[PDB]
């Protein structure tokens, strides 16, 4: 997250870190045994880390649970990033509490202008690299489809939305992928892609979760 703020420990209780020896992506806990992330975060050997603030220090609220299975969306295209969503099942259910909690799926899609909370452990620099170790947060509005498509001609599908600031300075970045965009208490987006980080006229692009609620619910019900 570039241009954000330190969230505070366990203030984003649905935020998970995906670890394969190291943090490589975020995710969102949607019930005691399932996480939503980005399809481009897929790999084998995932351990889901819940209750994290500093990802390099055991602080006492963590739960570390290996994945039993991952399900990448059937229509994910890794060249276009269309349908950049996957589900990860935990081998055992997380213990839910104030600091480890699920986030609700949306009832309807959120509108341009709606404020959202974006979070992650990704790079905090637009030029060069610095990783923060504690969770970073950014409040950002959803941008209109028109301005998203004008920023990224030929790239924005019906399964994507932009959020952030056309002036730059505030955005998600490398290492935030797969993490949440929460608006009005519902998971509306997944950190997906952008051209650089926090650059003018290149806002972040997010998977449009409301298009996937039926797939998520049906997949969970049978897996
Ligand atoms: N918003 C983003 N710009 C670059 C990037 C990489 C990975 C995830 C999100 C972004
Ligand atoms: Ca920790």
């Amino acid at each position: 997250i570039v241009g954000g703020y330190t969230c505070g420990a366990n203030t984003v209780p649905y935020q998970v870190s995906l670890n394969s020896g190291y943090h490589f992506c975020g995710g969102s806990l949607i019930n005691s045994q399932w996480v939503v992330s980005a399809a481009h975060c897929y790999k084998s050997g995932i351990q889901v880390r819940l209750g994290e603030d500093n990802i390099n220090v055991v602080e006492g609220n963590e739960q570390f649970i290996s994945a039993s299975k991952s399900i990448v969306h059937p229509s994910y295209n890794s060249n276009t990033l269309n349908n950049d969503i996957m589900l990860i099942k935990l081998k055992s259910a997380a213990s839910l509490n104030s600091r480890v909690a699920s986030i609700s799926l949306p009832t309807s899609c959120a509108s341009a202008g709606t404020q959202c909370l974006i979070s992650g452990w990704g790079n905090t620099k637009s030029s060069g690299t610095s990783y923060p170790d504690v969770l970073k947060c950014l409040k950002a509005p959803i941008l209109s489809d028109s301005s998203c498509k004008s920023a990224y001609p030929g790239q924005i599908t019906s399964n994507m939305f932009c959020a952030g600031y056309l002036e730059g300075g505030k955005d998600s970045c490398q290492g935030d992928s797969g993490g949440p965009v929460v608006c009005s208490g519902k998971l509306q987006g997944i950190v997906s892609w952008g051209s650089g980080c926090a650059q003018k006229n290149k806002p972040g692009v997010y998977t449009k979760v409301c298009n996937y609620v039926s797939w998520i619910k049906q997949t969970i019900a049978s897996n």
